[PDB]
């Protein structure tokens, strides 16, 4: 009876899926509220975690102390990083990490700001599993959870549902040559603020996790937010969440 | 039963003094992260190792909260200097500490490239809500009378000028000496480090005292190098500051 988890950060990310729960039980601890209810009959917490990867990682945490649930569901906004794709697509995260995460070599104040010359700083996504170190350099999404929201791409019908790395930080890039660097350094399919962190609460807690993302916006291609793509994304999880109360 | 106080420090160097100070103690370890219970002056404690950088700091903080309801809270470790004013050793109780990484741009075209002085603080990575209402934060101040007690107890410190100062957190080791530069004169920056404005989001959220205590285990703008003494250092100014408290409980 350990329910699906599923998070949004803002409140257009989790209306529609507050909605869709039965006899529905709200419980805010802290700043995060959690509203507790049924899908198709299962045992469902829908979590709105705030913004970035601090609340990210707070509201994941308190909803394993408290719900203790049997897989995470990771969604919302964010923006394309791929020129490939479009306001509306949605990608499924074959992996997340913490692209904000930064260190750099010492260079003398003459030499300027190279942001070009900055490493990924992977022990932000260190973690220990009974007190022994483990290195994480990203975080896969449960291969099997990410296959299932690829079978069902055709059921989406506001874009394209495609496999793609997720970028998590507490960023929102406008620069196009920025975003440009980090797709082609990181390969990167959209940028956003919580993936990653959920991910690794999830990681320590050993539970399966997916992250599932709707382009909002793409500043590769002058779309801007369409808060619309939020209320698709849900309706997706929606569907995608009943396909896996059918098979348990 | 009394609430205890939390010590967070990062790594194991932040804590292993800590831990030796406490008596009666037993180790709890949940997910990735653990917890050592005992008691400092006959007063319960509990030391946190809270692993690195904003996620992992959020997520110690909140297990900490649902696990033990403490009555204050501690963050302390190491920190790079920002200040040109701060050396080596050098303690700095942080006055506010804020989202130093939280970066919003506005929208420039490829062929402007790229300008990180143009990244301004993206104050909605510290919004939280209260009784469901949204609250801005564009830092968290320590608790005034927990900075206050430490600038205080400033000449018990063995080791280096005790500090008033701005913690800037971030996912982050910054070693352009121009980017510390620009850090310092944009935020008004005492020292970087990976752990305290989360730490401190977090006992915001569950309004819980907090202070930030951070030496400088190194700073590029004098060449100083890191030195892991400074962390045990700071865990005994921080065994100190904390008996002073149980002092007046
Ligand atoms: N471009 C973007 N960057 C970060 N977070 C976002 N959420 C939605 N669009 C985003
Ligand atoms: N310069 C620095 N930057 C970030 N975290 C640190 N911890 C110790 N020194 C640091």
């Amino acid at each position: 009876s350990a329910p699906i988890l599923i998070q949004g950060a803002m409140d257009v990310e989790v209306e529609t899926l507050v909605a869709a729960l039965k006899d529905k039980q709200e419980l805010t601890v802290g700043s995060w509220t959690y509203w507790q209810g049924t899908l198709s009959g299962y045992p469902v917490v829908v979590s709105r975690t705030e913004v970035g990867l601090a609340n990210a990682a707070a509201a994941t945490t308190l909803a394993m102390e408290r719900f203790q649930p049997r897989l995470v569901i990771n969604q919302g906004t964010a923006g394309g990083h791929d020129p490939a794709l479009h306001r509306g697509d949605i990608v499924i995260g074959t992996k997340s990490f913490n692209m904000g995460a930064y260190r750099s070599d010492l260079t003398p104040a003459e030499q300027g700001v190279d942001p070009s010359k900055w490493h990924n700083f992977e022990v932000t996504m260190r973690l220990r599993d009974n007190g022994k170190l483990v290195e994480h350099s990203s975080f896969a999404g449960d291969p099997e959870l990410v296959g299932r929201a690829l079978g069902m791409a055709d059921r989406y019908r506001h874009g394209r549902v495609v496999p793609g790395i997720i970028g998590t930080a507490d960023e929102w890039n406008r620069q196009v040559a920025r975003i440009n660097w980090l797709h082609q350094t990181y390969q990167t399919a959209a940028e956003e603020m919580e993936t990653s962190s959920a991910a690794l609460v999830a990681e320590a807690y050993k539970v399966p996790f997916v992250g599932i993302r709707v382009l909002s916006n793409t500043d590769l291609h002058g779309e801007e937010f369409d808060p619309q793509t939020a209320i698709h994304c849900q309706q997706f999880v929606i569907d995608y969440a009943k396909a896996l109360i059918n098979g348990f």
